[PDB]
């Protein structure tokens, strides 16, 4: 037919809404049943809802559907907006006067149905009165479509109105291998496709692409072969695309529900040097929870707290554990995203982020500096109570239907979180200490190629009686080393910075 | 073609948006790909985004591009505003009905697209309908332009809408040489340009000029040579522009993204004298960080705190370090800039200043009198929490894309910042102490010729017995020395003032 990967939920639509339309009225009169008049489809954008609503009508040989946009009718002035509602059905009315129950099936698509409620009452009255009032047309069938099911009021969902509802899902790996077979077909039968490409590879790499994004990949890959030979010449009738084109294109289309990789990675890491055994222990703990979530049925939600002094290195460890996990979906929430929003906008940004994490089979979330998102200042104290009560719920709600996620949160002010008592949310606590031994500083000096070994010995010797007991974080230690590299005499400056920091 | 310095952007634009229009229709119908309908260009103003749109379309010999300006739609009356969106496409429809699919390309430029969202839903919806709806045209391509990309709703950026996005940067030194080649062409071939000029020099002095400001320079340098002949004369054919005429024009034109020279030099500095050995060490240690930021790869953000008593000389040291750096971009934020603004306007002025600093290769910021920007007063205490949380984030965010900057900030209220808990933001702290020795008072008098030295002994001989332990700042000392000079008995006046001031 033309739609891939929906073979299950395709069946249910036909069974309830259309199979009754195939039989002639005389056997329907024998049963005394009455045709359903509304259907509601919901799911994430770009998944092919309209494609279903169009392709089904071809099997009935029905009229090509009318299509309407909510925001248009709502943003039009009330006058033509009002009169446009009544103008719609005249065709479905007209053939009913001419032919009645022999009349051909009519269909109307009403897009963005939630836009009416997210603030059309006349439209809702008129739209119902034509299908459920006394002026009941039997010709019509209205398809509603929305991204959010929770905004539509139950007054529309009682029987006779929108009585059947279906959910559309992102395609799994068996499905993307079908969607490639649909999109590429014309390139294959004309032999414009090389034979080194193999679609069983491309279905595995496109780990989370939706249906609409796979076209962008095919179209983008094809655009290299054209540009390779332009600049009105021969070989126009001899063009081929190559597996090289199908691997360059993966850099020009970036998926939604993907990995934010210019965050983390190049931004959050300036090193990772295993100066002490305690670092190896923490990275082994972090990697164990990542596999427990992958390989267990019994725990779909885990959340961890990472805490310690300021500048001790918490955020780089939370990112390093994530990039090695390989999960399809990763995002973070940090103060850099929320700057300049009003409080009423901040709560909507947090809420929308969690609504996305319930749509992929595996997920990670990172929350950076929880004490800063709440606006804590100790002089009052002053803080936002509305934002605190949002997070306190979101950390306990479990995702639906065997989806699962791992949450990691970091803080510098454990004494304050204990005073708000929210510590009943977390399943475990990981503590990060500062540096405290001169042997650890020797490892840092070696690993960063400070200077030749004759110099490093004197620096350790000098501190060994000037300040044997110092206590300083790794973030500051790597700064003092880097400024002394540029002075006249590093050995006599680095000691003076470290004793000031001690 | 006549556009310079934008090599890499040109390939990326041509490959995706236009190459598909060059091949014959029969081969595109063979592949089955579909033409891209929208392209988004963003960057700083005056950098040739509109220029590119005209000069690309001439290679296709397409029709002259229509132009419409966002505020010219929005500020009209709604009725004629609404009608104009329907009017704009009338030509593209009419040719399509006459030619069908073989119609020539049409192109439309939509300027200040970010004006529509910062409040347009009708005009947004109608614009989408012509490119994404049932009535979608194949003849059009729509070019969008913005400066503040983050104001675009991501609903515009999904496949099929504004699918491709490109950033235009300020030119580097390899590029500014090409712009002078283009702009001077007519002057050189008519021989109206002297042989004493050297375009490879002027490209180096125009250290941060944008393309639109080099037109202003070349025009202004020509106006001197014209005016030199008027008050209109015979022998006009003798004209030449000369190297000196560019050196005079380079004072009449001043760029954005340049030094705020007169607000640093004339206001903040009023004599710098090396009265004591502590002052040599602060300037030496301050000049080290300026070459760390210039030369090191691994550190791209640095922030310093300068703190100490009132009137000690803190603001004059911050400006003296800046004016010797030679960095291209320098600015300061001080209470004089924000006086009389509303709290909702103060936050907007601070935010916009940091987003300019992220566009140049090297930058400095001075943030003066930190406890005054917050309005802190101890009787309540009262202060603004919304401004404090604006600064606490902005001091930690690293600049994008291998750019770098140095931040310096000054305070008198170290005992208060220790309560607001913001001292984790700063990498090093510099202390500026008061005067305490009569050798320091002697050095200040010698530098400023208070009076002949046979008198100058007596001031110290009396203070040495009247009150040796005087403790005063340099700001008050220079004020006392200047008011005694105009008296009848300078010796007693200065001794009295310093004894009282202590
Ligand atoms: N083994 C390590 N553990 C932690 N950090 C390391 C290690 N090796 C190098 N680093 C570096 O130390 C710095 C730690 O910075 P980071 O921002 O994570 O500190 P932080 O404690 O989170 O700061 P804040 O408390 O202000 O959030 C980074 O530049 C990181 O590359
Ligand atoms: N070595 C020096 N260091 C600092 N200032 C000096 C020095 N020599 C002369 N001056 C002069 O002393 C004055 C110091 O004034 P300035 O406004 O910098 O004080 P301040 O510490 O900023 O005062 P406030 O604490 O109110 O900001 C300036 O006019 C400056 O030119
Ligand atoms: N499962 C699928 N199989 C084939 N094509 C698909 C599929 N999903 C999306 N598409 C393609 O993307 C478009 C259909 O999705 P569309 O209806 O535009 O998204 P939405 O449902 O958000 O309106 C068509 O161009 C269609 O060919
Ligand atoms: N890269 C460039 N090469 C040559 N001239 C340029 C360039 N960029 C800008 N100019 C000059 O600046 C003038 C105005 O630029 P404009 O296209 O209006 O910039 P924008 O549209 O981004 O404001 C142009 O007419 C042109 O002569
Ligand atoms: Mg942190
Ligand atoms: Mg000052």
């Amino acid at each position: 037919l033309g739609v891939g990967g929906l073979d299950k939920e395709f069946t249910k639509i036909f069974r309830r809404a259309f199979a009754s339309r195939i039989f002639p009225p005389s056997v329907i009169e024998k049963l005394g049943i009455s045709h359903v008049k509304g259907l509601l489809l919901y799911g994430p954008p770009g998944t092919g809802k309209t494609l279903i609503a169009r392709k089904i009508g071809t099997m009935l040989n029905a009229k090509e559907p009318k299509i309407v946009n909510g925001p248009e009718i709502l943003s039009k002035y009330v006058g033509s907006s009002e009169e446009n509602i009544r103008n719609l059905f005249k065709d479905a009315e007209a053939e009913y006067r001419a032919k009645g129950e022999e009349s051909s099936l009519h269909i109307i698509i009403f897009d963005e149905l939630d836009s009416v409620f997210k603030q059309g009452d006349n439209v809702v009255n008129q739209l119902l009165a034509k299908m459920d009032g006394v002026d009941q047309l039997n010709n019509i069938l209205v398809i509603g479509m929305t991204n959010r099911k929770d905004l539509i009021d139950s007054a529309l969902l009682r029987p006779g109105r929108f009585e059947v509802q279906v959910e559309i899902h992102l395609p799994d790996e068996k499905g993307r291998l079908q969607i490639f077979d649909i999109q590429t077909k014309k390139m294959r039968e004309n032999n414009m496709m090389s034979d080194d490409v193999n679609l069983a590879e491309l279905a595995a790499l496109t780990k989370n692409f939706s249906g609409a994004e796979i076209e962008g990949l095919v179209k983008s890959a094809s655009s290299f072969a054209i540009n390779k030979t332009v600049n009105n010449t021969k070989d126009i009738a001899k063009l081929k695309v190559t597996r090289e084109d199908f691997l360059n294109a993966l850099n020009d289309v970036t998926p939604a529900f993907g990995i934010s990789e210019e965050d983390l990675k190049t931004c959050v890491e300036g090193g990772m040097m295993l100066y002490s055994e305690r670092v190896n222990s923490i990275l082994k703990n972090g990697a164990r929870y990542v596999r427990q979530v992958r390989e267990s049925d019994k725990s779909r939600l885990v959340s961890l707290l990472i805490h310690g002094p300021a500048g001790s290195g918490k955020t780089a460890l939370a990112a390093e554990i994530a990039l090695k996990s390989g999960f399809p979906f990763i995002r973070l929430i940090s103060p850099n995203e929320l700057s300049g929003m009003s409080e009423s906008a901040k709560i909507a940004y947090i809420d929308n982020t969690f609504r996305d994490a319930y749509k992929s089979p595996l997920n990670i979330l990172v929350i950076d500096s929880l004490e800063t998102l709440v606006d804590w200042v100790p002089i009052g104290p002053r803080f936002s109570n509305n934002i605190l009560q949002m997070l306190k719920v979101a950390l306990k709600r479990k995702p639906p239907q065997d989806r699962r996620l791992l949450i990691m949160t970091t803080t510098s002010a454990y004494s304050v979180l204990q005073q708000m008592d929210i510590l009943s949310c977390f399943d475990n606590e990981i503590a990060v200490p500062n540096m405290t031994n001169l042997d650890e500083l020797n490892n840092v000096m070696i690993e960063s190629n400070f200077l030749d070994d004759a110099g490093r010995v004197k620096v350790i010797n000098e501190l060994s009686r000037s300040c044997p007991n110092f206590n300083v974080g790794i973030k500051k230690t790597l700064t003092n080393i880097e400024t002394a590299r540029h002075d006249e005499d590093p050995v006599n400056e680095l000691v003076e910075l470290m004793t000031q920091s001690a």
